[PDB]
């Protein structure tokens, strides 16, 4: 209940946007 499930999603969220952000920057082998 409350939010603790969400509060420790949140860090771990930001954490992931630059992960994210590194393999976005990339990608695309050929189109």
């Amino acid at each position: 209940s409350g939010s603790w499930l969400r509060d420790i999603w949140d860090w771990i969220c930001e954490v992931l946007s630059d992960f994210k952000t590194w393999l976005k920057a990339k990608l695309m082998p050929q189109l």
